[PDB]
């Protein structure tokens, strides 16, 4: 049942709407990445609310959790797409927004892209199955919270424990659990760098001609600073 549900609600392909015949400039690439974030968020919200037990969370906690984990969720899914499509050769953000070495450099996110390709490669090196991927991604949604707790922290804690149990069931083993939890932890440092980069970019967006959609601009200025200031922190296993 659990896996049936995860497979049924998994989001489909999402395009960035990037004009590929235009020069690879910083402004053009990040305006497209920003738009893609706006588009993937829409799918992530519907995905999360359809997750087993998610609705048990307080309404305000639901939105908060989705916004705090959006970056990591997108990174993880992206690494899996790149692995399954181009075999981690390039970064497959969207069918119409694939990053090669030139784009990695022009986006001024080269170092982060390298780490993301490393993650993508892990899917191959660890021979991660579609089921493991699905369970792990669901767990990622429940991996970052306010140090002072959510409105209803007990429900969240209960749910997170349940999802950890499901990952354990899919594996069933100790070596595998060690490897998968290590992989999940590796997403956070990456998300953090993207969060920092995104924040700085928003602040100076008017000077570098980069456009940010409404919802992304709100999340970057309201939720992301909470993470960068230490009020909201990821839940590491190790
Ligand atoms: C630079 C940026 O455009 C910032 S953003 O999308 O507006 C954003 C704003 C706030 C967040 F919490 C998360 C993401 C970005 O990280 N976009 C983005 C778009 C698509 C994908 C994918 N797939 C990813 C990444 F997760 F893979 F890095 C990142």
């Amino acid at each position: 049942i659990f896996l049936n549900v995860l497979e049924a609600i998994e989001p489909g392909v999402v395009c960035a709407g990037h004009d590929n015949n235009q020069p690879d400039s910083f402004a053009a690439l990040l305006s497209s990445l920003n738009e893609l974030g706006e588009r993937q968020l829409v799918h992530v919200v519907k995905w999360a609310k359809a997750l087993p037990g998610f609705r048990n969370l307080h309404v305000d906690d639901q939105m908060a959790v989705i916004q705090y984990s959006l970056m990591g969720l997108m990174v993880f899914a992206m690494g899996w797409r790149s692995f399954t499509n181009v075999n981690s050769r390039m970064l497959y953000f969207a069918p119409d927004l694939v990053f090669n070495e030139y784009r990695m450099h022009k986006s001024r996110m080269y170092s982060q892209c390298v780490r993301m390709r490393h993650l993508s490669q892990e899917f191959g090196w660890l021979q991660i199955t579609p089921q493991e991927f699905l369970c792990m991604k669901a767990l990622l949604l429940f991996s970052i919270i306010p140090v002072d707790g959510l409105k209803n922290q007990k429900f969240f804690d209960e749910l997170r424990m349940n999802y950890i149990k499901e990952l354990d069931r899919i594996i069933a083993c100790s070596r595998r659990f060690y490897q998968l939890t290590k992989l999940l932890d590796s997403v956070q440092p990456i998300a953090r760098e993207l969060h920092q980069f995104t924040f700085d970019l928003l602040i100076k967006s008017h000077m570098v001609s980069v456009d940010f959609p409404e919802m992304m601009a709100e999340i970057i200025s309201v939720q992301v600073p909470k993470i960068l200031s230490g009020k909201v922190k990821p839940i590491y296993f190790h």
